[PDB]
C-alpha cells in the first residue's frame, strides 16, 4: 500500500523512458527506471556506428551515471494488476501508483540492440560489425524499408569501393505511408550512389544464411530464383513491437500491432495510473524517437495533473514527419506532410543522427 504516495515505474529506458526518468528525476517524484541493458542506446545512429569506426561509444549512455538509485537493470517478465507490482526475472518485485510502459521494439541486429549486456561488450558488438563491414568487399542488405535503404547508403558512402545490393520483397521503398515523391527520391539516390536494387524479390534461403559475419563466399537466393554471391548478409526485414513484459496482464487491452491502446492523454484503456509511450503505444503515428519523448512528456504531466485533480494534457498528431538519411552527404524525406530535399535532411538529419539531443537529455558528455 502506498498510502497516497507516488512511486513510478517506468519499463523500458528509451527514448521515451529516459524523457521521463529525466522529468520525474527534476521534479524530485519517487521513481525507478528498469531496463534490461546497462545503458541507452541512441539506436536511430546504430547503422552509421555499424560501418564507422570509433562512432559506437558516441551511441550507449550509462543509466547509472545519470538516475543512480534511481536506476535498476534487470528484464521484466510479467505486470501483476491485482497488487500494482513489476515482476522481474529472478523473482523480484516493484511496487508501483503509476505504471510507464516504455518498451520500444525488437528487431534483428545491427539496427536493434537489446541484449544484456555491459556497455563496453555492446559498444564492442558494433565496432564488431565495423570490422566485418570493413573485410567485406560484396555485401547484401536485405530488406528496402527505411532501415534498409539506410544501411545500404551508410556502406556506400563510406566505402564507395564495395559492392552493395539491396534485396527487396516489394516494387516500392521504405514506408507505404511515405509521400510517393519521397519514396522515388530514396530510390533515385541509391542507384546514384552505386547501390545495386533487387525489387519484388524476397530472399528465401534466410535460415541458411551467416549473417552479420564476413565469409569468403555466401550464396543468397530469392524465391524468384535469383541468385547473389556475397561475402556479408546484413537483415534490415522489420520490427515487433516488444510486449514481452505486458502482454499477458493487459492481453484485452492490445491492438493487432502489439501495442497497448490508449486515449489522447496516453493512459491505457481500461487503467487511469497506467500509461504507455513510443513505440509501444498505439498511436497509430509512425513509431519515432522524437514522439516516444512527447509522449513521456505527455504521460508524466497526467500524472502530477492527475494528482493534483488538473485537466489532462492531450496528444495531437499532424502530418507525417519522416526523414530518411542517406549516408551522412545526403537524405530525403518530409516534416509535417510536405517534401523537403537533401540539403535539408542532411543538416537536419544526416550529420549528426540526433546523438547530441540524448547526451544533452542525460546530462552527460560523449567519450
Ligand atoms: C532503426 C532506426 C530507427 C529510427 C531512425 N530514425 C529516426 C528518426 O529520424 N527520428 C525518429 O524520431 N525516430 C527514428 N527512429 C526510430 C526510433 O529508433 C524508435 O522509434 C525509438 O527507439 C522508439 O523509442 P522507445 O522509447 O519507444 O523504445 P526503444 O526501443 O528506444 O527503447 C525500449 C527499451 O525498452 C527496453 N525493454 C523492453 N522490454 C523490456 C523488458 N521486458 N525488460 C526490460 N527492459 C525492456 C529495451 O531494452 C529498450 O532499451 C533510424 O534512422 C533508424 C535506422
Ligand atoms: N528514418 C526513420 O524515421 C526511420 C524510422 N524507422 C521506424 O521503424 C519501423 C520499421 O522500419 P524497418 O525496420 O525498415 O522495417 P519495415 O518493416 O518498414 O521494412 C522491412 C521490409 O523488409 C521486407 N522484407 C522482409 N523479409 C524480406 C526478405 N526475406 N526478402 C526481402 N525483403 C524482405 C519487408 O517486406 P514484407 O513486409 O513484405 O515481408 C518490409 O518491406 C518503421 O516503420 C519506422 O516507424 C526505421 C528506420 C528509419
Amino acid at each position: 500500500p502506498h498510502m497516497g504516495a507516488l512511486h513510478v515505474v517506468i519499463v523500458g529506458g528509451g527514448f521515451g523512458g529516459i524523457a521521463a526518468a529525466s522529468q520525474l528525476q527534476a521534479l524530485n517524484v519517487p521513481f525507478m527506471l528498469v531496463d534490461m541493458k546497462d545503458s541507452f542506446h541512441h539506436n536511430v545512429a546504430a547503422l552509421r556506428a555499424s560501418v564507422e569506426t570509433g562512432f559506437a561509444k558516441k551511441t550507449f549512455i550509462s543509466y547509472s551515471v545519470t538516475f543512480k538509485d534511481n536506476f535498476r537493470q534487470g528484464l521484466v517478465v510479467g505486470i501483476d494488476l491485482k497488487n500494482q507490482m513489476v515482476l522481474l526475472q529472478g523473482g523480484e518485485a516493484l511496487p508501483f501508483s503509476h505504471l510507464i510502459l516504455a518498451t520500444g521494439s525488437t528487431g534483428p541486429f545491427p539496427g536493434k540492440f537489446n541484449e544484456v549486456s555491459s556497455q563496453q561488450a555492446a559498444i564492442q558488438a558494433y565496432e564488431d560489425m565495423v570490422r566485418q563491414v570493413q573485410r567485406s568487399r560484396f555485401i547484401v542488405v536485405v530488406g528496402g524499408g527505411s532501415a534498409g535503404v539506410e544501411m545500404a547508403a551508410e556502406i556506400k558512402t563510406e566505402y564507395p569501393e564495395k559492392e552493395v545490393t539491396l534485396i527487396h520483397s516489394q516494387v516500392a521503398l521504405a514506408d507505404k505511408e511515405l509521400l510517393p515523391s519521397v519514396r522515388q527520391e530514396v530510390k533515385e539516390i541509391l542507384l546514384r550512389k552505386g547501390v545495386q536494387l533487387l525489387l519484388s524479390e524476397r530472399v528465401s534461403n534466410l535460415e541458411e544464411l551467416p549473417l552479420n559475419e564476413y565469409r569468403e563466399y555466401i550464396k543468397v537466393q530469392t524465391d524468384k530464383g535469383t541468385e547473389v554471391a556475397t561475402n556479408l548478409v546484413i537483415l534490415c526485414t522489420g520490427i515487433k513491437i516488444n510486449s514481452s513484459a505486458y502482454r499477458k496482464a493487459f492481453e484485452s487491452r492490445l491492438a493487432s500491432s502489439g501495442a497497448l491502446r490508449v486515449n489522447e492523454h496516453l493512459q491505457v484503456e481500461g487503467h487511469s495510473n497506467v500509461y504507455a509511450i513510443g513505440d509501444c503505444a498505439d498511436v497509430r503515428t509512425p513509431k519515432m524517437a522524437y514522439l516516444a519523448g512527447l509522449h513521456a512528456n505527455i504521460a508524466v504531466a497526467n500524472i502530477v495533473n492527475s494528482v493534483k485533480q488538473r485537466p489532462l494534457q492531450a496528444y495531437k498528431p499532424g502530418a507525417l514527419t519522416f526523414l530518411l538519411s542517406m549516408g551522412r552527404n545526403d537524405g530525403v524525406g518530409q516534416i509535417s506532410g510536405f517534401y523537403v530535399g537533401r540539403l535539408m535532411v542532411r543538416l537536419t538529419k544526416s550529420r549528426d543522427l540526433f546523438v547530441s539531443t540524448s547526451w544533452k537529455t542525460m546530462r552527460q558528455s560523449p567519450p
